[PDB]
């Protein structure tokens, strides 16, 4: 099974939401931060960079939460099987990590892009229940787990954009993101 | 063929260095952001976010410049067909455009993070001339372009870090680079 390395409300609980969504085992290994165990030898090697998560495949090593869910998903078969339905993916997945995490949560840019964003997502989250329209995917995963952490950790709330905070509410109570960062 | 939308000093030019390294024909649209262009509807229906770069390839449209470099790169099959060979070539976009572009340009973590990766990619760079081996990939056009915006936007130098500086350098002296963004 998958080994995923991670750390207490690292970016590893977001891909057990994933694996818990796909009903795949995994074994978590908690990688010590406060004691620098990612800075060590041993995890030096599976991520030179020292960042969790990160996860052993047999012999294949992968790291950054975003191209961990484009593997699984890929590897689930939850992926049409073209170049482009694939770079649909891959972009969700790459603003998630870097346009959405970014506007929403660098305090300099906050004013400007946080409205802008919540805003597009609004309208796209208005006219269907999950990103990609009817069917939940490793997009919700990725998306998803921005938007649900700005309650927590920016103590700012969806009032002025309904769809954001019923989508938020809905991944918020799924049985596999209680398993996981609801735990 | 491929329509580029860019803006001037946007991350299209990143795109236009692969074009270049790929000898691919392409249309290159200017979207005026000084006058606003990006927000209303006709640039909306390309990239509901308003932010270029963004690819249109008949009536397939893409966003994010990380997820257009998988896209190229896919379709000039310049990365093996597999789930794994394309896991750490993601990996290394998603870092390019997450870990790498924050720890380098956010000034709140500049100071720790920085110094950190430049440390991690001169072990890397010390032991072969590429990120992936001895071949240039779409893994050097987007570590190495977030590499060379460092002299270009903060002033700074990889005097400390050679391997690094070398690896920049010959990045930089390329003609496809220089006919893009050294243009
Ligand atoms: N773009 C990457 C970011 C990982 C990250 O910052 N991880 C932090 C989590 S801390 O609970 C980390 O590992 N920090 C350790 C450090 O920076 O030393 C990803 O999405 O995988
Ligand atoms: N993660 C994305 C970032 C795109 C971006 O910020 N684009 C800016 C460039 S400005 O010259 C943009 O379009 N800004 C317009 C706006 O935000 O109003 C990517 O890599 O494509
Ligand atoms: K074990």
């Amino acid at each position: 099974m998958i080994k995923l390395y991670g750390a207490p409300q690292s970016r590893a609980s977001i891909i057990q939401w994933y694996l818990e969504e796909l009903s795949l085992p995994y074994e978590f290994v908690n990688v010590n931060l406060k004691e620098g165990e990612h800075r060590q030898a041993p995890y030096l090697a599976i991520n030179p960079f020292g960042k969790v998560p990160a996860i052993a495949d047999g012999n294949f090593h992968l790291w950054e939460s975003g191209a961990i869910l484009l593997y699984l998903a890929e590897k689930a078969s939850t992926i049409p099987a073209d170049a482009q339905a694939r770079a649909l993916v891959n972009q969700w997945i790459l603003f998630a990590n870097s346009t959405l995490a970014n506007g929403l949560f660098i305090e300099a840019v906050r004013e400007k892009e946080m409205p802008r964003l919540l805003q597009s997502l609004e309208k796209i989250l208005g006219r269907s229940p999950f990103i990609l329209g009817e069917k939940f995917s490793v997009v919700d995963v990725a998306v998803g787990s921005i938007l649900a952490y700005v309650p927590i950790m920016l103590k700012l709330n969806f009032d002025d954009y309904p769809a954001v905070a019923a989508y938020v509410q809905g991944l918020v109570q799924r049985p596999a993101f209680q398993a996981s960062i609801g735990a």
